[PDB]
């Protein structure tokens, strides 16, 4: 049994109060806490619980639940800017909670999402009283995820998409009605609706109806394109090596944060008692189920058994059961091609080959139906695969990571842009034997460009016997930010260099009968806006004032172009 207290107001450093709703247990003395803080209404529990846990079964066996409004929305006082700050805030409200009369010392969290990036953002305050956090889907790298990337590229359409949902939320919640309420209502709904369209508008900078209702889309991130001071301020991730807070961690392969979630396993697991969970989803689809590719009925988000294992995290560290934890696995993964759940002792996999596939092949690469090839074996003669990429133009986003924009579709078919000539394909011949690729996964391009600045891009496909080319993941590297995201040169036109590509992580068996396959281009659209090719600040030009360029992919011995795949083999 339990009882609900609505609206609490909690005191911060600056008499800014927040609201907290408190779930506590009809118990004898104090209990263990659990504190979630939510930017989309602490009332609405429905909305982010179905894609957390069933966590009422932590309140019914025996722990307080805190669920706080973030600064400045809903029932809070103050003003709301993403990000800024949730690491003073979140060091307060463990404060308070540790005050409490039905608090016993131990406080945990969970949650998802902005609900796991604020967990991050309350570990680094160093309060004694947080004894363990479990984020799921977050980053500890804003710059990193969701907002750029590790190839200095901006991701638009999560911007775009998140500042007009949370447009939505700041509206509905604020100091009387307004007469233009309704008008930007249907507006934000049309950035939703077609968030492709609304990334298109050029000086992408100039957003009217976003940059009015939350001036932090401009001011803030894509004002900054380098990874400069103001991205550093709100980065956690240098100050996760130097705690000891044990972390259950939950991603997913198709999620836009899981280059940032897996790499936030990497950095704690060392100084405590790391947890690993990764299934086959995308940040809106946690179903398992996708248009052209099904993972069964066991990839469907595990709610239940993800709440037993939660308590029984918390049970370890919050309550001192020493034992609670007995036969649950270091880290767990979903492997997609033979679509099983498998137990894992590390992340990265201990038997990780970490083998190079070259690109090579006879003619040309461009579409589907050229000659390009991979192949574990250097290429013994020197090619070139050329091509044009427009801004005006650029490759349509399909599947991968996306966030807002048709972001339901992770596994999606390739199919649709094989005809580009602008997408070169490279593939291997079809399979005899499963290769498992579980791991992180980047690529080292020779390339060069006739501008001064390009993108690069490279996606991992496995093509199916049917015909499906079912996109796995993918990352991007802009030219510019080559060797750093922090002060970035421009390049000289022809001149060969050598670049990384981060393409973030996977675990798939290609099957018998299946092929790997690369595609490699020079855009991205919406999941990164597109390179103007002119060396300028890109989200500040026209359309009219950017250029095309003809880049080129170069193969062979002195030019050993390759995909790094982890290779595992069991
Ligand atoms: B999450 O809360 O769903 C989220 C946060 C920032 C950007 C995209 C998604």
């Amino acid at each position: 049994n339990y009882s609900v207290a609505s609206n609490v107001m909690v005191p911060m450093r600056d008499g800014v109060r927040l609201a907290v709703d408190l779930y506590r247990p009809d118990a004898d003395g104090p209990v263990p806490v659990l504190l979630v803080r939510n930017p989309y209404d602490k009332f609405d529990v429905f909305a982010w619980s179905t894609q957390s846990t069933n966590w009422l079964e932590f309140v019914r066996d025996g722990y307080a639940v805190v669920i706080q409004d973030t600064r400045g929305l809903f029932a809070s006082e103050g003003e709301f800017v993403p990000h800024v700050d949730d690491e003073a805030d979140a060091e307060d409200t463990l404060s308070w909670i540790l005050e409490q009369a039905w608090c016993d010392g131990n406080v945990g969290m969970f949650g998802v999402s902005y609900l796991g990036v604020t967990q991050w953002q309350a570990a680094v305050s160093g309060v004694g009283g947080l004894k363990a956090i479990a984020p799921s889907m977050a980053s500890a790298d804003l710059y990193r995820a969701p907002w750029y990337g590790p190839g200095g590229a901006l991701s638009v359409e999560a911007l775009l998409g998140w500042s007009a949902l949370i447009g939505t939320g700041l509206i509905t919640s604020r100091s009387d009605a307004r007469p233009e309420d309704a008008a930007d209502f249907v507006q934000l709904a049309a950035i939703l609706n077609d968030v492709a369209g609304a990334a298109s508008v050029t000086p992408l900078a100039e957003q009217p109806l976003l940059g009015r209702l939350i001036p932090w889309v401009i001011d803030q991130v894509v004002d900054h394109p380098d990874n400069d001071e103001s991205w550093q301020s709100i980065s956690l991730f240098e100050r996760l090596g130097g705690l000891a807070t044990p972390a259950l961690i939950t991603a997913g392969w198709y999620d836009g944060f899981v280059g940032e979630s897996l790499r936030t396993f990497v950095a704690v697991k060392d100084n405590a008692d790391a947890r690993l969970v990764v299934g086959p989803w995308s940040h809106s689809n946690l179903t398992g189920r996708n248009a052209d590719r099904k993972f069964g009925i066991a990839a469907t988000y595990p709610i239940q058994e993800a709440t037993t294992m939660h308590k029984a995290f918390f049970d370890r560290h919050l309550r001192g059961e020493t034992d609670a934890l007995a036969g649950v696995p270091k880290v767990r993964l979903f492997v997609m091609g033979i679509d099983e759940w498998r137990d894992e002792t590390d992340w990265p996999l201990p038997d990780t080959a970490y083998t190079p596939f070259y690109l090579g092949g006879s003619g040309a690469a461009n579409t589907s139906t050229g000659g390009g090839t991979l192949s574990t074996s250097i290429s013994g003669t020197e090619s070139a695969d050329t091509y044009l990429y427009d801004p005006a133009d650029p490759v349509p986003s399909l599947g991968g990571t996306l966030l807002f924009h048709n972001g339901d579709n992770g596994p999606a078919d390739q199919r649709p842009i094989h005809d580009r000539d602008d997408v070169l394909c490279y593939s291997t011949e079809v399979l005899t034997d499963p290769v498992e690729v579980t791991g992180t996964v980047s690529a080292r391009l020779f390339v060069s460009s006739s501008a001064v600045d390009t993108d690069f891009t490279a996606k991992l496909v496995d093509v199916f016997p049917d015909g499906r080319a079912i996109a796995l993941c993918d990352g991007i590297v802009r030219m510019r930010y080559r060797e750093t995201l922090v002060n970035p040169t421009l390049i000289e036109a022809g001149e060969i260099y050598e670049v990384a590509i981060d393409m973030l992580a996977t675990s798939n068996v290609f099957l018998p009968g299946h092929r790997i396959m690369v595609q490699v281009s020079s855009s991205n659209f919406p999941k990164y806006d597109r390179n103007s090719n002119t060396g300028g600040v890109i989200a500040r030009e026209q359309l009219e004032e950017m250029c095309t360029a003809v880049n080129r992919i170069h193969r062979g011995p002195e030019h050993p172009s390759h995909i790094v795949l982890p290779i595992i083999k069991r």
